[PDB]
C-alpha cells in the first residue's frame, strides 16, 4: 500500500462545533472550538453558549454530542470513522433515559483541512419537572463501554450509560447512535467495543462556559 494513511486524519486536528436545539421547550445555541490527536483518542474542547443561557437544565445532558474519530483504534480492528474522510460521516443518537426523558442528537461531520466541523442538532424532551435534569443534579457521566455492530447494515453503537447525581444516586440512559459515512463503499468494521470517559474539566458557575475532555479506545473484549 503506497497511500499517506494520514493523508487526510493528522496526528493533531483542530474542532469546530455548532449546537442547535431545544430541551423542554428552552433553546439554546453553543458554539466550540477544540483540538485533537485522533489516533490518541484524545479531544478537547472550550464550548461557549451563545443564546438561551443560563441552561436551565442539566449540561451534562448535552456533552456526548459535541466524534468517533478521536478513538485509539488497534491495527486488529476496522476503522469505519478514519476511513469516513477527507468527505466525512454523520450519527443520529437516541438517549432514552430511566424516568422517561427522551432526547435525540445528530452531528454532520465534515473536514475542511486540518479542521472537523460539526453541526449538532439536539432535542430533548418528556423530562419530569422535579427531575434531576432539570433541577440541575448531575455530576458527571461514568466511564462507559460501547458496543459497535452493524445492524440492518448500518454501523450502530449501543451504551448503557449512567449520570451520577448528586447524594449518591446514578440515573440511566440508553444510548443507541447509528453513523453512516458519506462515501458509499466505506467497509463496515467487525463487531467490538469502544471504551469513554467524558469529562467536564472546568465551568462557570452557570455553564455559560465549558471545557470538556474524552478520551476513547477500541478493543474487542
Amino acid at each position: 500500500d503506497d497511500k499517506d494513511p494520514m493523508s487526510a486524519i493528522k496526528p493533531d486536528m483542530r474542532i469546530k462545533l455548532r449546537m442547535e436545539g431545544n430541551v423542554n421547550g428552552h433553546h439554546f445555541v453553543i458554539d466550540g472550538d477544540g483540538t485533537g490527536k485522533p489516533y490518541e483518542g484524545k479531544q478537547t474542547m472550550d464550548l461557549e453558549v451563545k443564546e438561551g443561557g443560563p441552561l436551565p437544565f442539566a449540561f451534562d445532558i448535552l456533552t456526548t454530542a459535541f466524534n468517533r474519530v478521536f478513538v485509539k483504534y488497534p491495527d486488529n480492528i476496522q476503522d469505519y470513522f478514519k476511513q469516513s474522510f477527507p468527505k466525512g460521516y454523520s450519527w443520529e443518537r437516541s438517549l432514552t433515559f430511566e424516568d422517561g426523558g427522551i432526547c435525540n442528537a445528530r452531528n454532520d461531520i465534515t473536514m475542511e483541512g486540518d479542521t472537523f466541523y460539526n453541526k449538532v442538532r439536539f432535542y430533548g424532551t418528556n423530562f419530569p419537572a422535579n427531575g434531576p435534569v432539570m433541577q440541575k443534579k448531575t455530576l458527571k457521566w461514568e466511564p462507559s463501554t460501547e458496543k459497535m455492530y452493524v445492524r440492518d447494515g448500518v454501523l450502530t453503537g449501543d451504551i448503557e450509560m449512567a449520570l451520577l447525581l448528586e447524594g449518591n444516586a446514578h440515573y440511566r440512559c440508553d444510548f443507541r447512535t447509528t453513523y453512516k459515512a458519506k462515501e458509499k463503499g466505506v467497509k463496515l468494521p467487525g463487531a467490538h467495543f469502544v471504551d469513554h470517559a467524558i469529562e467536564i474539566l472546568s465551568h462557570d458557575k452557570d455553564y455559560n462556559k465549558v471545557k470538556l475532555y474524552e478520551h476513547a479506545v477500541a478493543h474487542s473484549g
